[PDB]
């Protein structure tokens, strides 16, 4: 159908939800941020919608990029909108960036759902109807009896396995904490979240993004000891040097990558160079729903397990359409918050966790985000 | 000494330059355009200054970003404030770009030059006070008599020999041009630039940035019979294999990348996997004067030349800095501008260039934009 409208409306939501000057969240206190939502509306009035922060789809982006792709054309055409956008990148003084390809693409595919009355992962193909999440426990924290200590984590965890999880992933301490990195802490963290938990638990670690080769040496050696499961993201992802190096010292599976640029295209360098030994995508790290399919498809190729990053529809609709992903993400999570909550402008969850620690996909059409339109409209800014 | 203000100037001004939906450079009606100036000052009132445009330092970037890391910090610490913004790109939601990066480095080198009375070049270590330019043609048009068919690049070429360039750069005609991209016009431009200037003039095409690898090979084999000296970004860099492939099949050096991500670190890869046979750098491309010179050390030590992108004093300042470059990119350049007119805001050129084809670094401090403060102030959003 021919697309007629593109719109964005700005609302305030009350969250527990911070984030520190590198972009790490943490919970503080009860405050007011400004979310966006992303609106594509067709000839017959049907309308897909996603979320993103303000920023990525403000007006100039809007303006300048969005609208003048969008509109006019056939909603369906979704590979051909998504290319526009991305050869349009280039030129576009560093302003036209995946995220914004992101919420666009999801929109398009929510439009499509709706439109249809199916769950987008029906439309694309489904695998599995219920998949397995990890509790992705937050970066730490100098909260006392938040995640404050090693021992912290440890009594967290032992939460997150009475919840059902059958999988748990730190984060551990980052800058701005005061005393952050620290090699010896993190790995304190992942034993104490062993002991914990004992040996039939899967563990995880997501570890400060730029240590140097040599100290996440010594973090992967530590892992070794403990049965970790896989490292993440250790050093900057812009070396695949360095990964390369790193996976070919460790014994313990390396993960990634999850913030390096170049969507489905850097991620088969990943693969040629063997920089990673399980390959990393999300919805909002290569732009779409539509490259993050991709993603997984060229993991699969090489009889890969990709793995999602990220929670929310968007991300949880790619693992149920897909098989080489072994879980969803589901978090980010702290002691202090109550994740099964939700969100104020959600009417009930995009990601519903059973006592066994299986998300169910809603049955709902499109991405299945049951949007409080009455919310959002009373708080906007 | 210690910084004490982040500023930005947002002024108009006049150019006949416009940019098309992709970005691409074009000779249009005169008009007025929005264009910001960073000002960085420390406690004795001492300035530096660099130009961008309005959205690369708009005020969500400058307060979120830039202001918490370089206020009430030792100006000189160039690389531990490059690195602070540097590990916040991450968690910036996209909104911390490398053109952030770049002109705040920028303004922080002038600023270092202005105060002890010194050019950048200088202050680096300089290695030559005059380059070899080549003239970087525009992006093709369909204007008649401008850059509409391969006869009009022949007629610009045979101009810019008589104005003293030694070497010239096609670039040639790429959407939203409504025929374009096709190979066999290219070649034909590239044909008759030959055909124009003789054996003894140094040739270079950058071409459509997203052909396929057939299409890219074609191309360059077409620019081996016409003894061009290089090809430039054909193919999407964001595939590193692509450009090993074509490196591996064409005679013609293949020189890049020029717009991949990832700074100093990914154009390591480039070296490392044999994706090119001469590097690309550029401030803008990299986030400032100190990545790009850790860009062309890193090419020096494997004895490769790193040319640099782009014009102004920036870029000047990195060649005049370094030797392994055989040049700096003046332009772009169409036949129905003046060039050598300068910019309404600048009281003199940056990069003038004598009958012999040499650009001469002006001898005046920091960067040396000679700016008309004057007119800015006259000319304020
Ligand atoms: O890595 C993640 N998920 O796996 C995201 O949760 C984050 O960006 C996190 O690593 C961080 O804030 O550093
Ligand atoms: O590639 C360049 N210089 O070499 C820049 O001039 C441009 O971005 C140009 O290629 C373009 O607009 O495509
Ligand atoms: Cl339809
Ligand atoms: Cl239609
Ligand atoms: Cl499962
Ligand atoms: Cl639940
Ligand atoms: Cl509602
Ligand atoms: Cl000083
Ligand atoms: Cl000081
Ligand atoms: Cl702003
Ligand atoms: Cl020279
Ligand atoms: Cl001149
Ligand atoms: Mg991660
Ligand atoms: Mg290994
Ligand atoms: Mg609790
Ligand atoms: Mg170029
Ligand atoms: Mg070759
Ligand atoms: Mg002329």
């Amino acid at each position: 159908m021919i697309i007629t409208d593109v719109e964005v409306r700005v609302f305030r939501t009350t969250t527990r939800r911070h984030s520190d000057s590198a972009g790490h969240a943490h919970p503080g206190p009860a405050h007011q941020v400004e979310q966006a939502m992303l609106t594509v509306r067709t000839e017959d009035g049907q309308e897909g919608h996603s979320f993103t922060a303000p920023e990525i789809v403000r007006p100039h982006v809007i303006e300048k990029f969005v609208k003048k792709v969008l509109i006019g054309e056939d909603h369906r055409d979704r590979e051909r909108l998504w290319q526009d956008l991305a050869h349009w990148q280039r030129g576009s003084a560093a302003q036209l960036t995946d995220r914004t390809l992101a919420v666009v693409d999801c929109a398009l595919w929510d439009l499509a759902g709706r439109s249809l009355g199916q769950p987008v992962y029906k439309l694309i193909g489904g695998y599995r109807d219920k998949v397995l999440a990890y509790g992705s426990i937050m970066c730490g924290d100098e909260l006392e009896g938040g995640l404050a200590t090693p021992e912290d984590y440890g009594r967290f965890a032992e939460t997150l396995v009475k919840r059902g999880y059958k999988g748990i992933k730190l984060h551990t301490w980052m800058p701005p904490v005061s005393w952050a990195p620290d090699v010896k802490m993190d790995l304190k963290a992942c034993a104490a979240v062993r002991e914990a938990v004992g040996p039939d638990i899967r563990l995880m670690i997501d570890a400060f993004h730029w240590y140097s080769r040599t100290d996440a040496l010594a973090l992967g050696r530590g892992l070794e000891k403990l049965g970790f499961d896989w490292i993440e993201e250790p050093m900057d992802e812009q070396s695949l040097s360095s990964y390369k190096w790193l996976s070919d010292n460790l014994d313990i599976p390396v993960v990634g990558p999850e913030s390096a640029a170049g969507k489905h295209w850097h991620r088969a360098e990943w693969i040629k160079a063997g920089a990673c030994d399980i390959l990393r995508t999300g919805v909002n790290d290569v732009g779409g729903i539509t490259p993050a399919l991709k993603t997984m498809h060229l993991a699969e190729a090489f009889g890969m397990e990709c793995e999602v990053h990220g929670n929310t529809a968007m991300n949880l609709h790619v693992v149920a359409a897909t098989k080489n992903c072994r879980w969803y993400e589901r978090g980010l999570l702290h002691p202090f918050l109550e994740y099964d909550d939700g969100h104020d402008y959600l009417k009930s969850l995009s990601d519903p966790m059973d006592r066994d620690g299986f998300v169910h996909v809603p049955d709902r059409p499109g991405l299945g985000e049951d949007i409080d339109f009455t919310f959002i409209d009373n708080n906007r800014v």
